[PDB]
């Protein structure tokens, strides 16, 4: 070893710095008292129980864990909950380490957080403390279904972060964890009170190739993305519709590994005004208007692939800025006889605004305001006018927030937090895929939803059909297996 | 050709398709777009998911609706039509009858989805000749693969020397051959005749959990709350029913623990009350559920005789309401009735040789209609979960064969359709035990059970029974772990 006790720079001798949260960045106290006299008085007796491991791996929540520990610890459940509340109220941030962490960030970053913490705890620590900004990737046990003593969680961080094991020193107060990091070749660093001792799957690939083959055959046979319509989100008993260009636009905009021949082909079916209608020209009702959602998404894609320029787009952008309701909010159609608003349509319009350099036009203030309130107020939990699913709002919101960093910083932590609480709260592959992508683009690895996504791939490579959007006048859903597969493969792509 | 060869084998394994059953696949509806051949569905990769129980028919038909560019209602009508063409191979079922009567060991092993299998199970009456039924949708395993064969040979402990498979597919019998099993193929003309330890860890970890728990607390602990998960339950360990259930249902209990829990019980009326005596509300009565279960257990362990039991059995026969059904309490000021309690009284009654007392008729009748009417899905007065009634019924039906045969096939049928229908481990374990007792292996519920064991070895708390007035759930981690372990023990 080499006991350290003075301003050291042995750190700068390494490329990757991995932190644990406990003692190193956060300290708490475990003895607490309530009006109830029965049972344990030290929360560490819970934290050391084996049931606490289930809670750390995401396999149970705190309500479950506390009901079991009532039995095992012979303590009223309300007492354990209250001692747990008191324990986390004693949380104090180590301010030396936090300054040393802000420093490491300021330099050549490359800092990862790898802690054992249960999901609801990590949610609270995320929103209550402001040191996550210095982390390049957050690897939390509840998001991984992995617990720190086991070697497999160590193996996972080395693969996922793709870090040279020889250029790595990992900081902890537990010695068991230091030994296992040492096994893979990572230099270690104990954090005693006054001392700082120094020292120095293919199954995935099969399923990914399978699913890419499914999606390619489907979009080569139908470059115009098919769509089924039904009255439920699983589209059970859906009938073929296939007369709207929006599914094609959404696929082009979102899956990033599409072959060149498929991009050209679908991009051809779309160029068929510089404004676009929901419907295939063939299927469009007479005097049915163009909408800002199909237009925004397509223009953003054409601008992004350089098939079009800002000057080409500016006239349509002004038409959108002149499409505002009485409250100043940009509306869904170019049809003053059909005023509608929708938060996800607003996100997409604002997205193109920022793409073309119109991001600070005064006429956008009320439209961005509506999107922010729709998030903070938790209205998004009831869906938007055309998108029932709450993660779809969080998904499109995360694109605008991450892609224009300095123009949306007030959305960042609220949106990351909303996403963290929603980890693994639904079974639909498309919603899981959305959460994996968004969190990863926000710096948080969501391996739970990833694994359960792998499990729901049908044997032909594709994922089940999903009703991503809805016509509200009849609550008729639209979807395809193509859309589901397209986001699942994107989520597999962004995590491996 | 006469098959004297068959008698040269101790165990015979039947496939279902073409061997026992025939169907035609070309069909027409008022809809003309799409396929005309249902075999274009069964040969699609998505069908394999359906066969392994990973998706249901609705899912599969919506996916194939899109893949086969065929309207989904057409695919459903076509599939309904294909099933109505089903024909039993009448020669084959007569062999089967013979082989069953020759006291041979006969197994069924076929790829079939769960909704089709429940229909076949009701629609045809040749399942009685089977000793175990192995079905892909219950196994989460498909027939061509090596690990469904390996699973059959372990589960049934098959002497691959003395055992002969019978199929109509060369891929199938080739795999059967590789395990040492003689293969005999079929056709309309020719009949060709050639020749995890993870589980152990979990069972060991859970046995220790339950053992320490019942050595600390022989009177099985009990928790009261208002929901089935007993979330935020308060300890109430003042009832003895839980001890009686555990004593009566877990078969690998260590002898010291039976001893202790039995001494807990006896503490001389030969009748029992829900409450520990230090908690019995003044003038609260004995009940036939606790009394029936304990007596049934004491007799089965030879701590008692039929002769000691008859007086209280006759007191039960004298406890019938005006409709003639035997009632819950030994008290005429609390007339209640409950299906499961009647099940448990009828169980003891048959145990002591009273099974055909004419006074039991109205109570057996009541139990039957509670099943056939699907009223059990609404729960009983004291037991909310529908699988609890099916579980106690299957004990009664199976342990007294030829006394309850009208129950056998309806009850198995319900159980089949409830496979993987709830998440609660205790409910999973009841379905596994009950179906296994009825000849059917439920590996689907069993694998999900193994996922929900907690790290200290126990399963989570479950509210098994209920106080209807206040709507209070009672239960424990001890009750869950006991039935989970029983289920692991029976499917192993
Ligand atoms: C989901 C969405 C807003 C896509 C952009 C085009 C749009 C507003 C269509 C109206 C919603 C709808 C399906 C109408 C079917 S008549
Ligand atoms: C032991 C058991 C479940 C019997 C089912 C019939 C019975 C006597 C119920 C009384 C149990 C109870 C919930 C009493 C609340 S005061």
């Amino acid at each position: 070893i080499t006991s350290l006790q003075e301003l050291s720079q042995i750190l700068d001798r390494y490329d990757t710095i991995v932190f644990d949260l406990g003692d190193v960045l956060l300290h708490w106290d475990s003895v607490h008292f309530t009006s109830e006299t029965k049972g344990i008085d030290d929360v560490r007796k819970m934290v050391k129980h084996p049931v606490w491991q289930d809670l750390e791996k995401g396999l149970i929540n705190q309500e479950f864990a506390l009901t079991a520990l009532s039995c095992e610890l012979e303590t009223p459940c309300s007492k354990l909950k209250e001692m747990l509340e008191l324990s986390i109220a004693s949380l104090q941030v180590n301010p030396l380490m936090v300054e040393v962490l802000r420093v490491l960030h300021k330099k050549d970053k490359q800092i990862y957080c790898l802690s054992n913490v249960d999901l609801e705890s990590f949610s609270y620590l995320y929103k209550q403390f402001d040191f996550w900004k210095y982390f390049d990737g957050i690897y939390v046990s509840a998001l991984l279904q992995l617990r720190k003593p086991n070697p497999d969680i160590f193996q996972y961080l080395i693969s996922s972060a793709s870090i040279n094991t020889k250029s790595t020193i990992f900081i902890d107060d537990k010695s068991e964890n230091l030994q296992e990091a040492a096994n893979f070749g990572i230099s270690t660093l104990k954090y005693n009170k006054d001392n700082f001792e120094y020292t120095a799957t293919p199954e995935i690939h099969k399923k990914r190739t399978l699913g890419e083959d499914y999606l390619n055959l489907r979009l080569r046979k139908f470059p115009f993305c098919k769509s089924f319509v039904s009255n439920n989100v699983e589209l059970i008993g859906g009938e073929d519709f296939s007369k709207e260009i929006f599914s094609t636009a959404v696929i082009l905009h979102s899956y990033t590994s599409l072959p060149d021949d498929i991009i050209a082909s679908m991009c051809h079916e779309i160029l068929n005004k510089l404004r676009w209608c929901f419907y295939k020209n063939e299927a469009r009702p007479d005097n049915f208007p163009d909408d800002l959602d199909t237009t925004s998404m397509v223009l953003s894609f054409l601008l992004n692939h350089n098939k079009l320029t800002i000057e080409k787009i500016i006239p349509v952008a002004e038409q959108m800025i002149a499409n505002r309701n009485e409250e100043g909010i940009i509306q869904v159609y170019f049809d003053d006889n059909r005023p509608r608003i929708d938060a996800i349509v607003a996100i997409n319009v604002l997205y193109l605004m920022h793409q073309i350099g119109y991001g600070e036009r005064k006429e956008l203030k009320e439209t961005e305001a509506f999107v922010f309130d729709f998030l903070i107020s938790k209205e998004y939990l009831k869906g938007t006018r055309y998108y029932p699913a709450p993660d779809v709002f969080l998904f499109f919101l995360s694109r605008l927030v991450v892609d224009f960093p300095d123009q949306f910083e007030k959305f960042h932590k609220p949106l990351t937090e909303m996403l963290i609480t929603r980890v693994n709260c639904s079974t639909f592959p498309l919603e899981r895929a959305l959460r994996i992508i968004a969190l990863k683009k926000l710096g948080i690895v969501n391996r739970v939803d990833f694994l359960k996504l792998l499990d729901t791939q049908l044997a032909d490579g594709g994922w089940p059909v999903y009703g991503l959007f809805i016509a509200p006048r009849s609550n008729t859903y639209f979807g395809s297996r193509e859309l589901s597969t397209a986001f699942a493969l994107e989520a597999l792509h962004i995590l491996s």
